């Protein structure tokens, strides 16, 4: 994949991986860098712009957990003025376990509306072009943080989902891989709630050992993204890129 | 583990797998059999009461999807005439893939909230007496059925939550497994609705392939919970008893 003359929409680019992703995706020669995100950062937006004037870079207020519907109007908005997007990437995501239906409702209900919103544009059994989407999703998601049991159910469930899209590729036009991060220097895991408490000092205890930086993150998040391979599950921890297999436990024979 | 004389809460013990797991545990000498169902069964009731006059069954028109103050609610009417519960049994799911918000409501959430209502009157913490927690996920939280992306996110959603929760007994009391059938002839897989309709012929292909029966997976079922091994991931497919082995992808460290 070459992002010279690309189009990228990018969901959740404002935050701490998505900032430092951002940051490495304009140094490439992007033609246009579209950010959806939850609040504007006029301090953040101004220095992309700046690392790269060559970019149009736009930004649209947006919340992953409104009808899929709303997600469909703003897509259109884009692709009417874009008219090709190459690119989606979702980053959303929260990590507080007191927060049960919205931990679900942004990190796994909210990545599939979004998807399934896209779709609309580029499955190509209703005429489109066809696409690519990089899920954020988590090393938790193959191996949870056991205490925070909802945070990482969550992250399985779309580590399965970006698996099934990437399977159903041949069909509707759309490839599609996973951006599985360790655990990265973030405000996501600064301070944050364990399930029922069970673990209070759980941010001090994860953070008792290594980590990467989100400019770690951010430089091999890019170097995926130009991989761009179809069903690929890519680990990012402690500075390193990786894809991983996945084990095969059972088959469905369809 | 000795069933005889125990009081289980079966929620959506009505079901296909639920019924024929219900004739399984009414015939192992139970106290208290509790039947929490989205409706009626009147027949299936009568049937079961029949099996073993000895055991006391009751029934209550339960729905998973309301909020965790609801369900805690029923839960002390429970608790306050029995006293005490050994096993709740998380069974409650659709397959359905046009219907996102309520599969994930049903599948993942609901599960997830009935056994936070339930750690209220278990969590060694808060004086309880600690249980044991049998969840019904599927083989799709393994890999995938990819036509159905939602319903098989959801499982792996909730395969990852009964594996964090086992984890976490040392700190609650609560011990907990999986259950995991393979394909089972019920009404959930007579005909259902791929994602986007991508394979409307879903069910037909998927049922010219090998399953198992209700009472198959039933007889297994108990087995298991006989077996009361904290974190086993039961696999239960092609009328056979199979405890799997999770490949460590990643470690918290903690
Ligand atoms: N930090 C880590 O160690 C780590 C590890 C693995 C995965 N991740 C994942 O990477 C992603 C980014 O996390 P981060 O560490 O940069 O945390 P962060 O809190 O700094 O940023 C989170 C991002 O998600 C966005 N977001 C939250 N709710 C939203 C909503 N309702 N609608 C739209 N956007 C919303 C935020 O606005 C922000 O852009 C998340 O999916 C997180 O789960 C993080
Ligand atoms: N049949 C299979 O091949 C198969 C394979 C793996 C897992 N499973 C799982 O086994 C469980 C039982 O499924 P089944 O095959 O017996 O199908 P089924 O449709 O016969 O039974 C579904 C059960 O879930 C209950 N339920 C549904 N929605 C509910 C709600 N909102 N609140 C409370 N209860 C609700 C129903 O009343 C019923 O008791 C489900 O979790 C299903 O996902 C089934």
């Amino acid at each position: 994949m070459d992002l010279t003359n690309k189009n990228v929409i990018f969901v959740a680019a404002l935050g701490g991986i998505g900032l430092d992703t951002s940051r490495e995706l304009v140094k490439r020669n992007l033609k246009n860098f579209v950010i959806l995100d939850r609040v504007e950062n006029p301090t953040a937006l101004a220095e992309l712009k700046a690392i790269n004037p060559k970019v149009n870079i736009t930004f649209h207020t947006y919340d992953v957990t409104v009808p899929v519907a709303e997600s469909k109007k703003l897509l259109k908005k884009i692709f009417d003025q874009l008219k090709t997007v190459d690119i989606l990437i979702n980053g959303a995501g929260i990590l507080d376990d007191h927060q049960i239906e919205r931990t679900i409702a942004i990190n796994f209900t909210g990545l599939v509306n979004v998807t399934t919103a896209i779709l609309d544009f580029w499955d190509k059994r209703k005429g489109g072009p066809g696409g690519i989407i990089a899920n954020i999703c988590s090393v938790t998601g193959f191996n949870a943080i056991h205490q925070v049991p909802v945070y990482s159910a969550s992250k399985a469930a779309v580590v399965s989902f970006t698996n099934s899209l990437a399977k159903l590729a041949p069909i509707t036009g759309v490839t599609a891989y996973s951006i599985n991060p360790g655990i990265t220097r973030t405000p996501l895991v600064h301070t944050f709630n364990s399930w029922l408490d069970v673990e209070p000092r759980v941010a001090e205890l994860l953070l008792s050992h290594p980590t990467q930086t989100s400019e770690q993150c951010g430089q091999n998040f890019v170097k995926a993204i130009e991989a761009n391979k179809n069903g690929a599950i890519w680990k990012l921890d402690l500075g390193t890129l990786e894809a991983i297999e996945w084990t095969k436990h059972w088959d469905s024979h369809i």
